[PDB]
């Protein structure tokens, strides 16, 4: 559809001026006096008078600066031109002076700035239009708020004038920039895509929903960590599309007096009733409706229930949709979860790593930054940090720039020159000081994520490569041949071997092939359960779970608790989780006879893989792997190495690729001593190139580094997993036998 | 409704609640309905203030006086009746109760059928293989099971459905019908169900799915059959009906599939708690929390509870919270307990006295008969070669 | 002052604190401070009325209600970070925390050095012994 054009750079100093090409003229068939809308971002536009000329090429069109920005398009991006018939005539749009090169005048200035200026031309002006007039070296732009026409309005100069408002400062312009669009908000694109696909189609297309007659969300509920923009996302969804927003605040409506806040919560939503289809937000709802253990009175209960009657007082008709703020869905009272009221329930959840990214990409925006920066590096690290945090470092990042800069900012020019105030960039030792000396992350809880080791990794083991993709791959990758012949999919393996054999990093290679989520538990957080016999708390850690839903949930020493419950609450969880969900569970242990045998029924954890200890190509692989970071000199072998050492476990030969690092940067901080304390250390024969000593790993540290070195598997334990692989029948008995024939 | 006679101001609900009576005397033959009783009368635990216990006293006193010739009746709806204000089950106020449980199989069809009504289906689709699965779906999620896979097939037809066409065309509208795989995808990504506890039903297992045992097989008829399906030659000659049996044997060889056959073939009710939900009870004090258990058995009448693996407590009480249930239960409702182990020495020996649990049914392993019964059995859904033996 | 507004009938409290963050509005790039925010503010557990949520809430409200221009900044001061409310330790209202401990040996010295101004002192006392120990 020819309706929109890239924009490009223009000449002509004519305003409200949109360029048409002359080879498409009949296609729309409007002349030179015809007004036109044009479609800009955010959800903000401007009108214009059209030019026909040849200076524009066949999909850009020329436009000058102001419309430009009323449109808030720049070079590259795309606008959309529309005819719009109802052009009129109006009274009093009130224009207004919003800069501050005015120098002083007041008063009536409008009869050289406006009447000389609108004529002979039927100027359309639409509400917030940013144009400007230039007299008398004064550039000053009337950004108009009040049009009794609508939308815009020509202006007449029999038009009666209204002007003993004061003209104001740039705070105007603070409180419409903050209509924000898509691209200011990151971290959270998946869930962002998917809160787009709840609430945008029901209100950019109300008909078609009642056409078929399914049913649009009456309630959605944002859970997540507090800080990371639960009500930004909110405000971006409602002004992409044409909605109108309405934020209820959290304590707000708790600190008004007793029988006046049910007053606030009717008017807000009354007036969410009666205007446009909109969007209502509740911030911070664990305040107004907790559990119901914490409700010692009775007036919380009165503003609860008054928030259920109205919640389920809404009609299908009224294009209202209500969504909360909480951090975690157990701490809601439970009677607003039932079905009409509050059902859908999203997750915004912690940032990754490269979630991280662009996080702080839209913070550094206004800031000038260096060239020695790498955001992906500092990305790399704080594990933790939320977007708040992250808004945090940028700014202590800046005022330890501008406080390693006092030397300039000095105590006698209280006046600060301009000087310093755009000539100072960020380098990344502030960062890395900023990240170091401060910055508490504010993170404990589980984080999910796809795990980015690799198959490689860890080489060999090609029969649990093998069975490992049987178990996991082919009942989500083919889920329809499962299907052919009823098979049904098992739910779990139970690995078990030596302690340190590369468990974790085996357990994390299929979740990242398969492009499956990973959660983790481990062995102090499960039995610090039972410890403080918080027992009843592992169905979170479940639907969790079952919320991600392609995951592999990896315990971590559950035989933690045998030493001396949550066997038996994992064991009443895991028959109730259906099947149809491709969540498996996998378990690691290292003593496994002393497991519980109720764990080991089929239907539960059937599988029994065992994990040996690495063999050669393995060994081999894993001692590359250590060594990414590390320059290791080129001489160093490492198939000697390889085969050298070898009832060495996986956790013992990762040992002696430190030992070396630290046996090198021993050398290497000694060698710098000598350097400095030479004696009479004087300018001749000086080395003004660095010497580099120790620029890398040599041969001589790992040949001393081995001599330290110790096998912590003995013999006589390895025996107790093959004797409990033979304990496993494995396939004996009668052998082979065949059909007759 | 519930919470709107409780967000009026002090003083004002009780006038709404008289006015609602006041409307159903004066009116015809007449119901009312009062949803979310436990929003407005809890248990007393839950009442820190008083003015609640004036609303509840307000109910007790208007629902005692109405007279037989008013003819109005009142319909409360909660969702477990230990969650009611105790003092209103009394004689006259609230006695019946009715219990509109989980939909099953196939009565899940039903429930889709009369919500694909205008939602044009293509001839791919078969309602009878979705009812199949969806255990635990209630009638709201197989609503938003039906609106989600409506969705999802709209949501594959974006390439007319586009943005160059803002005011959309009457070409989709009506020419978009929804496929099998959209259910499918509709069921497998999202739709948690909402479903934990019990359910009963008649299972759909039958008594040539383990072939053999026909001593256990003509023991469990007179056992079961012979004292619902004749029960007056019983009273003939005075022989009273035994409760229950103990099953024993090697495990994993049939119990639970035989424990099914004999309700399907009565036709009867099954519920069946397990070993991990029962020793949850003791693992964290809720030893009084076997009533509810029983007396859901109860209110269906023709049921055999099923426990498995009652030993499972035997590791290191409930049995006694059983025991004193077991005696406390009359003859007359047909309702029993069959009981099944693995190890039979180590039970509480309290159980066998006779009158709670006296036959001691043995279930040996599989013979060949029932080995080809059993092999034949689960080879039902794959496609087998006609030159397999078997 | 913690207590003082504490110490008002019920529904004037509340005007007392708006009365304050008002003042502190049209006045000059100033500070407000609280003294003894854990007996306005203390733990959920503390908390058996619902007139102390009132006044709770209604610090959050005006904490949040300030404007970066407006160039007011809030101290407060407890004894521990674990007594206070953690709704208000959240990002926008109360974020950075310093630690003004004990003070320790030779930062002892200057303390009584501050406080021995106006007291005429002999020649054989030795304030660097006195501040050794204690």
């Amino acid at each position: 559809r020819p309706n929109r054009l890239i924009v490009d750079e223009a000449i002509n100093e004519d305003n409200s001026v949109v360029s048409l090409s002359q080879p498409k003229m009949d296609e729309l068939q409007l002349f030179r006096g015809d007004t036109v809308l044009l479609k800009g971002k955010k959800r903000r536009e401007a009108v214009c008078i059209v030019l026909s000329d040849d200076t524009c090429s066949d999909e850009k069109i020329r436009m000058n600066r102001v419309v430009r920005n009323n449109l808030r398009v720049r070079l590259g991006d795309v606008i959309s031109i529309q005819p719009c018939p109802d052009v009129k005539y109006g009274k009093r749009i009130h224009v207004l002076p919003i800069d501050d090169t005015v120098e002083g005048i007041t008063g009536n200035l409008f009869e050289v700035y406006l009447k000389p200026y609108f004529l002979e031309a039927y100027r359309p002006i639409r509400k917030g239009d940013i144009f400007l007039v230039r007299g008398g070296m004064r550039a000053v732009e009337f950004k108009v708020v009040e049009t009794d026409p609508s939308p815009y309005c020509i202006v007449a100069p029999d038009t009666v004038i209204h002007c003993e408002g004061e003209p104001i400062k740039r705070e105007d312009e603070e409180e419409s920039l903050n209509e924000v669009g898509y691209d200011d908000i990151g971290g959270c694109r998946k869930q962002l895509a998917q809160i787009k696909e709840m609430v945008e189609l029901p209100l950019r297309h109300p008909a078609l929903f009642k056409a078929i007659g399914v049913k649009p969300p009456r309630g959605i509920l944002l859970y997540g960590p507090p800080g990371t923009g639960k009500t930004l996302i909110a405000r971006a969804v409602a002004n992409e599309t044409g909605a109108f927003f309405f934020l209820i605040n959290g304590p707000e409506i708790m600190s008004k007096l007793a029988g006046e806040s049910e007053s606030n919560l009717r008017k807000a939503f009354e007036e969410a009733e009666k205007n446009a289809p909109a969007i209502i937000f509740i911030d911070e709802l664990d305040a107004i409706a907790p559990k119901r253990e914490k409700t010692h009175g009775e007036v919380e209960r009165r503003i609860v229930s008054q928030l259920l009657t109205l919640m389920d007082g809404l009609k299908q008709r009224a294009h209202v949709i209500v969504m909360a703020a909480t951090n975690r869905p157990n701490s809601i009272d439970p009677a607003l979860r039932r079905f009409g009221r509050f059902d859908r329930e999203v997750d915004i959840g912690i940032p990754d790593a490269t979630g991280r990214l662009e996080i702080l990409q839209i913070h550094t925006k206004n800031m000038k930054l260096a060239d020695d920066v790498d955001l992906e590096q500092v990305a790399n690290e704080t594990h933790g940090h939320v977007g708040a945090d992250l808004a945090a470092l940028c700014s202590e990042a800046a005022l330890q720039a501008i406080r390693k800069k006092m030397d300039l900012i000095d105590l006698e020019d209280e006046t600060i020159d301009a000087e310093v105030m755009n000539s100072l960039a960020v380098t990344m030792d502030d960062f890395r000081w900023a990240l170091s000396q401060s910055n508490p992350s504010a993170l404990r809880e589980t984080v999910v994520e796809v795990p980015q080791v690799t198959w490689e990794d860890i080489g060999g083991l090609e029969d649990v490569k093998r069975e490992l993709q049987e178990l996991v791959q082919y009942p989500v990758e083919h889920p329809d041949k499962f299907l052919k012949f009823g098979m049904t999919p098992s739910k779990g393996v139970l690995f078990y071997g030596p302690p340190g054999c590369g468990k974790t990093l085996l357990a994390k290679a299929i979740a990242n092939e398969c492009q499956a989520n990973f959660i983790s538990i481990k062995g102090p957080e499960l039995l610090t359960m039972w410890f403080g016999e918080s027992e009843a708390n592992v169905r979170e850690i479940f639907d969790k779970a079952r919320q991600a839903a392609p995951c592999v949930l990896f315990f971590d020493e559950l035989d933690s608790i045998a030493k001396a419950r949550v066997i038996n609450q994992i064991l009443t969880e895991m028959d109730g989780m259906s099947t149809k969900k491709n969540v498996f569970i996998i378990g690691a242990t290292n003593r496994p006879d002393i497991i519980d045998p109720a764990i080991l029924r089929p239907g539960r954890l059937d599988q029994l893989i065992y994990i040996p200890l690495p063999d050669e190509k393995s060994r081999v692989a894993i001692l590359k792997a250590n060594l990414r970071k590390s320059p290791v000199a080129k001489d160093v072998d490492l198939e000697f190495l390889a085969k050298m050492t070898n009832g060495f476990s996986g956790a013992d030969l990762t040992e002696i690729c430190q030992r070396a690092c630290k046996l090198a940067i021993r050398e290497s901080i000694e060698s710098e001593i000598r350097r400095e304390r030479e004696r009479q250390t004087n300018p001749s024969a000086m080395e003004v190139e660095e010497d580099d000593p120790v620029p890398e790993i040599r041969r001589d540290h790992f040949e001393e580094a081995m001599r330290f070195a110790r096998r912590s598997v003995s013999d006589n334990d390895i025996r107790k997993y093959e004797m409990f692989a033979q304990t496993l029948q494995q396939s004996r008995g009668f052998g082979d036998f065949r059909f007759p024939s």
